[PDB]
């Protein structure tokens, strides 16, 4: 991973239902272990991401909301 410990990311969150698709996420997430902590944040209308991209990968977290059928989208 590039991030040499801790990946910063704040993840866009697109759909009609958000509280959905955070619920869906959130659950999927919390599933994977080495976490360390994140917020979804409805004003921002993105989630900030803070985790070790070599325990857990950031293409997975979007994975979880993407497959979903939402869009979300990674940004720093």
């Amino acid at each position: 991973a590039g991030h040499m410990q801790v990946a910063t990311s704040t993840v866009r969150i697109l759909g009609m239902t958000c509280q959905s698709c955070v619920k869906s996420i959130e659950d999927r997430i919390s599933n994977l272990k080495g976490i360390i902590s994140m917020k979804v944040s409805l004003e921002q209308g993105s989630a900030t991401v803070k985790y070790v991209p070599s325990v857990v990968c950031l293409q997975q977290v979007c994975h979880q909301i993407g497959d979903m059928g939402f869009e979300a989208s990674i940004a720093e």
